[PDB]
Formats: C-alpha cells, sequence, structure tokens
C-alpha cells in the first residue's frame, strides 16, 4: 500500500511525507510514535499524532502509564493505533536535549525487528535533538524488517538522500 518512496536498501525506504497523512492514507498495521519515557504525546511526531486521534493516543497512553510506569529509553509498547493504523508502536529513542545516550539509539531501533513492516520517523530526530543522518545510519544497520520512513521537512529529505551511502 506504500507509494511514491526511494528505496535506500533491500528493506528500508523513505518518503517526504507528513507522518499523520500518510498513516491516514495507508492505515498501516503498525505505525511508530516519536514517544517519551511518559508517553506525553505534546509536540512533534507524537504531538502530531495524538492530535490527529483526537487526544484518544493521550488518554489511552495515561491508563498505560499509570498501570505500567514509565518505558525506558532505548524501549517501546504497542498500544492501539486509532484512526491511524491497527497498531502505534511507541517508541524512545533518546533525547540529546535532555542529555541523554545517543548509544540508545540502536537499542531503540531493534524494537522495530518485532513486525514484518512499519511506517515510521526518523527516531531522536527532530526536536530529539540527534543528527537525522546517523539515525538514518542506525536505521539502515540495525531494522531488518521493512521500514517506510516518512520525512517531514523536503529541505531534510534531499539532504538524506544525497548524502545516504
Ligand atoms: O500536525 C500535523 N502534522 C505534523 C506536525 N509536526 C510534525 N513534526 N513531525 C511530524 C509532524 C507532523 C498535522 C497535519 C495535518 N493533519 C493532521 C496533523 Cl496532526
Amino acid at each position: 500500500s506504500f507509494s511514491g518512496y526511494l528505496k535506500l536498501t533491500d528493506n528500508v525506504y523513505i518518503k517526504n511525507a507528513d507522518i499523520v497523512e500518510e498513516a491516514k492514507k495507508v492505515k498501516p498495521t503498525v505505525v511508530v510514535n516519536a514517544a517519551n519515557v511518559y508517553l506525553k504525546h505534546g509536540g512533534g511526531v507524537a504531538g502530531a499524532l495524538n492530535k490527529a486521534t483526537n487526544n484518544a493516543m493521550q488518554v489511552e497512553s495515561d491508563d498505560y502509564i499509570a498501570t505500567n510506569g514509565p518505558l525506558k529509553v532505548g524501549g517501546s509498547c504497542v498500544l492501539s493505533g486509532h484512526n491511524l493504523a491497527k497498531h502505534c508502536l511507541h517508541v524512545v529513542g533518546p533525547n540529546v536535549n535532555k542529555g541523554e545516550d545517543i548509544q540508545l539509539l540502536k537499542s531503540a531501533y531493534e524494537n522495530f525487528n518485532q513486525h514484518e513492516v512499519l511506517l515510521a520517523p526518523l527516531l531522536s530526530a527532530g526536536i530529539f535533538g540527534a543528527d537525522p543522518i546517523h539515525s538514518l545510519r542506525v536505521c539502515v544497520d540495525t531494522v531488518r524488517t521493512n521500514v517506510y520512513l516518512a520525512v517531514f521537512d523536503k529541505n531534510l529529505y534531499d539532504k538524506l538522500v544525497s548524502s545516504f551511502l
């Protein structure tokens, strides 16, 4: 169902797209959220995905945290995808702006290997403060399942493709 993606490797694909609009169109089995440990979906990709669910993602997430406690940096949980996907895989990449360890980015991408196909953003990019070129390199070298990356910013998309090794 994914269309218009540039193939980077055997299993990694990329497109300049808004992941909310992509999720509404494709209705994938799994959409990845760029989550934090508290599942507080305030801004970035998480704020956008939650807004698109009319805050239902945040209501479900607050119940999950009340029962289970916070996730680990590098960890994940599977929740509903609401109106966007069958499931949302909430993945916590390190937040460099909070001083978190960038070596946890590979552990974060390992969560994707539990799902055959995913629609995802680049982990730890955007407001999480990591270099998106590094994030794409770790993604290609860690994920073995089929990943469709949506990059919101056109200028960043072009730089990611042009500099891809
Ligand atoms: O907020 C939106 N997009 C958005 C914003 N900021 C982002 N950062 N990273 C991804 C992303 C996406 C939006 C646009 C159109 N329809 C629904 C929504 Cl919820």
